[PDB]
DNA sequence: CGGCGTACG
DNA sequence: CGTA
DNA sequence: GCCG
């Protein structure tokens, strides 16, 4: 088992759900405490979970696993045991977590905004709804949509989603494509948002293009939410349903045709393998990844790619399908 | 011990 | 600060 | 919390 999630392939159903599971209650805790390396580490060693090919069914099967110590070994222990980490179900019923978990899913609040009104005794989103002279217009919008937006994304909704925003592209710049990216490119059947990536085959061409679509989609009425140059638009749109509709999370970003396979890569996840991937080329290869190209600040150059493919050859690894990419 | 991804709105 |  |  390597020690990066990029160089193992992570599919997104596996044999170690409750495993993995528990270790992410103990990651997200650590986040919401500020302990982002507490965080990486048990992500981490979730993901190795993840990608192995059998259950976990003896502690001894954890020997030479990486990311795997004390700690990590001992809640899985008291899983295999007793069904159950004791550590863990503190943690899922504490006051502390819950509250984080309910303010940070807002959408405009991270964990330094959730932390402060918890240490002014905020508790509920009533709470929040009372002294609403405390909100951001961002934060508004997330807690009037936030019964919708708790509720899944569905992939038979992204086709629709996907039409409606082709047609505003296609008046705001002909021949520019949407190309769909996140969680459903991995395979994933529900999601938190849509996530969009939009591009042109002639290079500048998509310069100033966002805005465009942005405002067509408003003329049309689909927007309920969205923050107005830009590359990158955090949306709340308005989905048909049967005999109504329902608001819907939707990222828009725009990227030229050279950057497009770093932009794929990048905006097509898990948000952990892009992390480790970003860690493996800077400690690994001496090569500075982003959404925007792979610099050597040795030779102080830019590599051209014209694929995901042709990325992961550069970075020395063996090639993963978005749908193995699930870490 | 230092390091832990890297951007844009 | 928020967001991906 | 774990790796190197
Ligand atoms: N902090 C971060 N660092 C790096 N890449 C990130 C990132 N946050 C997001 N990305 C990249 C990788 C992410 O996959 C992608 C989309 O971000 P989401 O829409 O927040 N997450 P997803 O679509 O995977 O699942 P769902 O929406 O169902 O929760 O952007
Ligand atoms: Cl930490
Ligand atoms: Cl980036
Ligand atoms: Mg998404
Ligand atoms: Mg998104
Ligand atoms: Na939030």
């Amino acid at each position: 088992m390597p020690a990066y999630a990029c160089q193992r392939p992570t599919p997104l159903t596996h044999h170690n759900t409750g495993l993995s599971e528990a270790l992410e209650i103990l990651a997200e805790a650590a986040g919401f405490e500020g302990s982002e390396g507490r965080l990486l580490t048990f992500c981490r060693a979730a993901s190795v979970l993840k990608a192995l090919p059998s259950p976990v069914t003896t502690l001894s099967q954890l020997q030479g696993l990486p990311h795997f110590g004390e700690h990590s070994s001992r809640v899985v222990q008291e899983l295999l045991e007793h069904g159950v980490c004791e550590e863990v179900e503190r943690v899922r019923r504490s006051e502390r977590y819950q509250t984080m978990k309910l303010f940070t899913q807002i959408f405009g609040v991270g964990v330094k905004t959730a932390d402060r009104w918890y240490r002014e005794g905020l508790r509920t989103l009533d709470d929040l709804r009372e002294q609403p002279q405390k909100l951001t217009q961002q934060q508004k919008a997330g807690l009037q949509h936030h019964q919708d937006l708790s509720t899944p994304v569905l992939r038979s909704d992204v086709d629709a989603l996907q039409q409606v925003v082709e047609e505003a592209v296609g008046q705001a710049l002909p021949g520019a494509t949407v190309t769909l990216t996140g969680g459903f490119r991995r395979g994933k059947l529900q999601g938190h948002d849509v996530d969009f990536l939009i591009t042109h085959p002639k290079e500048g061409q998509e310069a100033g293009l966002l805005p465009r679509v942005m405002c067509r989609l408003q003329d049309q009425g689909l927007i309920l939410y969205h923050q107005h140059a830009f590359e990158r638009s955090f949306c709340i749109f308005r989905l048909p349903q049967p005999g109504s509709w329902k608001a819907v999370r939707v990222d828009l970003v725009v990227a030229p045709v050279s950057q497009f396979p770093f932009a794929l890569l990048g905006w097509t996840g898990s948000k952990l393998f892009q992390r480790e991937l970003r860690r493996f080329s800077r400690k690994e290869k001496g090569l500075w990844l982003n959404s925007h190209g792979l610099f050597d600040p040795e030779q102080k150059t830019f590599f051209q790619a014209a694929s995901e493919e042709d990325i992961f050859r550069h970075l020395g690894l063996e090639y993963l399908p978005p749908e193995q990419r699930n870490a």
